[PDB]
């Protein structure tokens, strides 16, 4: 902690960390214990750096203890972090500084183009003043060849009169159109106090995140956001808390740009797009679905960047290529990881002679400031060393829950809206380009306020650019408006699909937690994908359907049937009642008129965890000790309440205690007020069965599924394996099918039999 201090109160001594107005809490969150007792804001900054750094150690402990996977906190974590932490603080006051001064500009040219027209309007009252003294003096003239000259001196008067008029009008118009503008950059010239006040703070977060977030999912970035944010709060550290950390990190213009490289549309995307853009230590991309590869790929064409691999032979040709002419370079299966890069990745360049050298191997050569490496991945399960995690900026591209909905969302809606579809992907567009055009104008007319020089109405040229973007400005504004009614259009039709949408990625998200049961259990997106692409279009059950309801919940019965199918074929059939005990349960949530039997769920697991006392249990004649304590920790529900008495006042329990099949006559033993629901029933039925016959508990859940999800539910998996249809119709050719057998089992002669059947050669 001592050394932390000291390489952050080092470091930032070039950093502008003053706050003479800061108040020192009464409770302090120390972390360093020699820390002086009236810490100053400068000290606090640097102490709450040592605090984010010590919250990974933390962070990594959770994940570890939990079986997550978590790679190596080190120093040079630390030095990223207070680096980007230098940067993005000079970056912001920077352009802070920079707005403020296009802003008082903008705002004095205003103040002074006012100024002009009330003295060009009492101009005008002075040429009117002329006009009627030279006339006057020409008509009693005239009533007494040189008249006609004064006359003519008069008239040219009119026309310098009549441009004056004209004139201020035109100002005057262009001084109301441009109060909006003069109202809007006056709000933000007194707010320029408070960000100033932030940027300290501000900064901090948003470097902590690009250094240390990198390689964790969504909600763990979220909580150790919050966990520094809250330091901050306790340290009196000012930030803000409304604008979000992509917002603060990356501009609309370069956003713009990301999604025209391919980049997903989810904020775990657009911030592993900003750790990829300012990244200090070189990036290590993981990306199992391998859109981040594509993405780095399209940002680097104009660049000239090259794919390969630590396993290709020309690995050691197009790294030294790379570094010599400075082109970017992507390197993938980083897993095989070739420890030459290792120069490269701590930058220990050798400057001597006018010439910047990289020791790669047993050569030097020289390297061109433009290189850049990235490293990627596709597997998420990789482990790396700590030497390798301590030299590359992790870049973990996970599936967000939000994300897959609305991938999910926008295919169905593909499928089965394709001409609402394709309405929302052009507004979209347009809505991007609109964005885009008024960010232009608003710059370009802050650009001519903050370049002419002396008077606006002076040059007629600049009056009449500022009316063009101003009715350029007005016009995409009156477009966008127009987008967003039909947006809501969208909007409405999409709100159906909604509800598949959701259940897509509880679906997903339940097939990614299978390997934590089986490490068999191992599914891709993909292979979800395939299977939600399978039920929208090669669904048999669609053929002649044309309302667009009815067609939803086929699909969204059918989306239940074949994930079971599909995934239960590569699970042992004693894990098969499991996932469809969950896709029955992700089913139930989806029924608007059901319960949530939260309660009944959380009772009918754990259960154990309701401590009994020796007193607390009781001898119920009829049941044994094992069931009696079974009994009393059902009896905490409000519906079973009444367990003990009505067991004991049902003298025909002992003889369904005793049945061979005691779960399809499950007697009504729960107390209710109003009448239940036939999957409540079964829920109710569920938690008697495992109370009094825990041996029926499979058949009973068997009843449970086939209440949520059909009697015939289940039913494929009791017919021998149809590897015919599904070689031929479910299998890319790119697929390897895994044949994976129990010892005394072999699939061999299956695929034999097959190509024999097929008439294929094998």
């Amino acid at each position: 902690t001592e050394a932390l201090y000291q390489v952050g109160k080092e470091f930032t001594s070039k950093m502008d960390l003053e706050k003479p107005n800061y108040i020192v809490p009464d409770y302090m969150p120390v972390v360093y214990d020699k820390l002086p007792q009236p810490p100053s804001h400068r000290e606090a900054i640097v102490n709450s750096c040592v605090f984010v750094h010590q919250t990974l150690h933390q962070a990594n402990a959770r994940l570890a203890k939990r079986g997550g996977r978590t790679m190596a906190i080190t120093p040079r974590h630390y030095l990223d972090f207070i680096n980007h932490y230098a940067n993005l603080f000079h970056e912001k006051r920077s352009e802070l500084e920079e707005q403020q001064m296009h802003l008082n500009v903008g705002l004095r040219k205003i103040k002074e183009t006012v100024d002009q027209v009330e003295e060009l309007r009492r101009d005008l009252r002075i040429k009117s003043q002329e006009l009627e003294v030279k006339n006057a003096a020409a008509n009693d003239k005239l009533k007494k060849e040189e008249y006609a000259v004064l006359i003519s001196e008069a008239q040219a008067i009119k026309a310098d009169l009549a441009a004056v008029e004209a004139k201020v009008n035109r100002s005057t118009a262009l001084l109301k159109s441009l109060s909006a503008e003069r109202e809007r950059w006056e709000k933000t010239s007194e707010t320029f106090k408070n960000q100033m006040s932030t940027i300290a703070g501000d900064c901090l977060l948003s470097a902590a995140f690009i250094a240390y977030a990198g390689y964790f999912d969504q909600q763990m970035r979220q909580n150790l956001f919050t966990t520094w944010s809250h330091h901050l709060q306790q340290a009196n550290i000012q930030f803000r808390t409304d604008i979000a950390r992509t917002e603060y990190l990356s501009n609309a213009d370069e956003r713009l740009r990301w999604q025209a490289s391919s980049l997903p549309a989810d904020d775990l995307c657009t911030e592993n797009a900003i750790m990829l853009k300012r990244f200090n230590r070189y990036p290590l991309i993981i990306d199992p679905s391998g859109q981040a590869t594509e993405f780095i790929m399209n940002e680097y064409k104009d660049r000239k960047i090259t794919r390969t691999s630590f396993l290709d032979d020309a690995f050691r040709k197009n790294l030294e290529s790379a570094l010599r002419f400075g082109n970017p370079l992507l390197v993938q299966d980083v897993e095989s990881y070739d420890p030459v890069l290792n120069p490269v990745l701590n930058r220990e360049v050798r400057r001597t002679g006018g010439r910047v050298l990289i020791t790669l191997g047993d050569q030097d050569i020289d390297l061109s400031p433009s290189f850049v490496i990235f490293l990627s991945t596709r597997d998420p399960t990789v482990e790396f060393p700590p030497d390798l995690c301590s030299r590359v900026t992790f870049v973990n591209f996970t599936v967000t829950r939000s994300s897959l909905q609305s991938q999910c969302l926008n295919e169905v809606l593909k499928a089965e809206r394709p001409d609402v579809d394709e309405k929302r992907s052009d507004l979209l567009k347009l809505q991007g380009e609109f964005q885009l055009r008024l960010r232009q104008l608003e710059k370009s007319l802050l650009q001519a306020l903050n370049e002419v020089k002396g008077r606006i109405l002076d040059d007629d040229t600049i009056i009449t650019t500022l009316e063009n973007l101003k009715r350029e400005a007005a016009e995409v504004t009156r477009k966008v408006e127009e987008t967003d009614i039909v947006m809501q259009e969208v909007e409405t039709v999409s709100q159906q699909y909604l509800p598949l949408s959701t259940a897509c990625s509880s679906i997903y998200f339940t097939m990614e937690s299978l390997k934590q049961i089986h490490f068999l259990y191992q599914y891709s997106l993909q292979f979800f994908l395939d299977i939600y692409h399978n039920v929208l279009y090669e669904n048999p059950n669609l053929k002649g359907v044309t309302d667009h309801t009815q067609r939803l919940s086929i699909i969204t019965k059918d989306l239940f049937q074949v994930a079971f199918n599909r995934v239960a074929r590569g699970m042992l059939h004693q894990d098969h009642i499991t996932f469809a005990m969950l896709l029955a349960r992700i089913k139930l949530k989806g029924t608007v008129g059901e319960p949530t039997y939260d309660a009944e769920f959380q009772h009918f697991l754990r259960g154990n965890e309701i401590v009994l006392s020796a007193g607390s249990t009781p001898r119920i004649q009829g049941l044994t000790v094992e069931q009696a304590e079974a009994v009393v920790r059902l009896s905490c529900l409000p519906a079973f309440k009444d367990l003990i008495a009505k067991v004991q006042a049902d003298e025909q329990f002992g003889i369904w205690l005793d049945s061979s099949s005691p779960e399809q006559t499950v007697p009504y033993l729960w107390s209710e007020e109003t009448p239940a629901t036939p999957i409540g029933q079964a829920i109710h039925r569920l938690l008697l069965i495992q109370a009094f016959r825990p041996d029926r508990l499979l058949a009973m859940a068997h009843m449970f599924v086939s209440t949520n999800l059909g009697e015939s539910f289940m039913s494929i998996m009791e017919q021998p394996l149809d590897l015919t249809h599904i070689v031929g119709t479910e299998v890319k050719p790119n697929t390897p099918v895994l044949m994976c057998s129990v010892p005394g089992y072999d699939a061999s002669g299956h695929v034999e039999d097959l190509a024999a059947e097929q008439n294929t050669q094998i």
